[PDB]
């Protein structure tokens, strides 16, 4: 029993974290095989190819624990800088670079000076920002999932927006959202609630004995989406309904039956009650996270 | 900016997790140097649990009855002894991944990271607190016994908890790494129940200071309170008494934000009376008690917004 916001074990990622210094700027890098990946803003209206062309390999100081790594090459790929080093990381895990979609969750290993300080779980918001916890020096910190024994890197931290939310790129340097890596006026768009995730969390509550919100009613998908659009909830698609199939079979509650519970919660509130110790509807657990935590899958 | 429930990186602990099997029971063990630590109930059957006589069950076991597995490698058990509710298995190989470590016994209100494991394999990491009734609100399924709780301030791992059981309310009970239980619990399937749980007052106050540091002040008021009047009100909402030690401990956060501890207590009294009125504090509609004053100082910036 119990339901916690759970992150993946971070050990395979800790063995990849390094410190990258260029002039007065210091941030984090991801050392995989003989390449260190880091935000290209470490070299800083920027003209990144012009700033990069005047740098030599010896201008980039890379530190792995107490050892200095020797930079033998450098190149850019979108908003990520790739530093070729002389030594392959002996701790390189089996890995892939994957681009995630809004609604998908991942673990963040927050780092300062190439040293990991914490691990937390979060979700890519529909507005492409993440509600992270980052201070100055956290740029280059990464987001990941573990599938079997392979680390799938999906996020690299680059910046904080004026509302305190965060923006970054996949490991190929492409930003999530309409953001750019420069000091200019940027703002997160209006956000929405991840509907398929709230439904998954309602199923997790039912699995844990919290059933007060269940009702005899059902709804059509179209009527649910008309209601959901009024409360700034993302539209629920037939793919989401299919994805919630296993949880629906385990608890005996049809997805559209759970949608009618969600509709009543939106129009009437919780009436002084909580669900899994929360007075708000939680949207940072995917259907897969609910199944994984309520089954004990190991890495 | 931002405020998350954050766990310590779990790598130093992952390299210590092993699987321990004794007959039909399989649980997790912590391999440090040449010793594997695990709950002594690994020697029990489900029947034995009503009234186990561990000394009698243990004397009947030999070293080769305990099967220890570290990854794909079988470790050879060369000795065994019981220390309180923990079994210590002497093995013939020292763990090369043994970090710098200490065994520490924590007090209620303290937080720690839990690396939940099944079959000696880590599945997840989460943050939690030792409740005032000595239980933890964990996320543990069958096979998670032997999973550990820890803090990693600097480069040394301080092990503070080993998981042993789930009580009927779904909450969890366990021991320090010397095998002493937290709370009046026994590793016996006898009628046991968690005492009435209370809110960790010093932690809610720390979290209200974290909201001020991150730029939120809507909940503050022009009032102050005496410590005694605060406790008289707090106890009516099932909040733990706030002691002078707690007031002293909140000193640094009080100096950083410029809000006296008893002024923050007045704001807490008012939140308990009024609720939040549709507002949130650090993205939460409930008052959060699983962040200590030390966690707030570690996670937050030294410059108030
Ligand atoms: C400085 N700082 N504080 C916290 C924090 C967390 N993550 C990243 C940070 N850094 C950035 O985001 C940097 C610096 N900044 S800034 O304006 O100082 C950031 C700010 C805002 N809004 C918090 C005050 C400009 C900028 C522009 C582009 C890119 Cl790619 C990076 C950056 C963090
Ligand atoms: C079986 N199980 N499911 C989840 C879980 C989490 N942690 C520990 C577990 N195991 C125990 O707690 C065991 C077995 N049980 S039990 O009755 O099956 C526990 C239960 C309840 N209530 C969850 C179903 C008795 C008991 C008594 C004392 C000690 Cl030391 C160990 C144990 C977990
Ligand atoms: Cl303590």
């Amino acid at each position: 029993s119990g339901f916690r916001k759970m992150a993946f074990p971070s050990g395979k990622v800790e063995g990849c974290m390094v410190q990258v210094t260029c002039g007065t700027t210091t941030l984090n890098g991801l050392w995989l095989d003989d390449v260190v990946y880091c935000p290209r803003h470490v070299i800083c209206n920027p003209n990144y190819e012009d700033l990069l062309i005047r740098k030599s390999n010896h201008n980039f100081l890379v530190q792995a624990g107490n050892v200095q790594l020797r930079v033998i090459g450098h190149s850019m790929q979108n908003c990520v800088l790739k530093l070729k080093v002389d030594t392959a990381n002996p701790k390189t895990p089996k890995y892939k670079f994957v681009r995630i979609q809004p609604g998908q969750t991942f673990s963040v290993l927050a780092c300062y000076n190439g040293s990991p300080s914490g691990v937390y779980q979060c979700a890519m918001r529909p507005n492409f920002t993440i509600k992270g916890s980052f201070l100055n020096g956290s740029c280059g910190s990464v987001g990941f999932n573990i599938d079997y024994d392979c680390v799938s890197f999906c996020y690299m931290h680059h910046m904080e927006l004026p509302t305190g939310v965060h923006a970054g790129t996949d490991l190929e340097g492409n930003f999530y959202g309409p953001f750019v890596d420069r000091q200019t006026a940027q703002a997160a768009g209006t956000d929405t609630t991840i509907t398929v995730n709230v439904l998954a969390w309602l199923y997790a509550a039912v699995i844990n004995g919290d059933r007060w919100f269940l009702n005899r009613f059902t709804t059509t998908l179209n009527d649910f989406n008309l209601v959901a659009m009024k409360y700034n909830y993302e539209p629920l698609t037939q793919d989401h309904v299919d994805i919630l199939g296993p949880l629906s079979a385990q608890t005996g509650i049809a997805v559209l039956d759970m949608c009618a519970s969600l509709k009543e919660l939106l129009q009437n509130g919780m009436n002084g009650r909580t669900i899994l110790g929360s007075a708000l509807l939680e949207d940072e657990f995917t259907p897969f996270d609910v199944v994984r935590q309520c089954s004990g899958v190991t890495f």
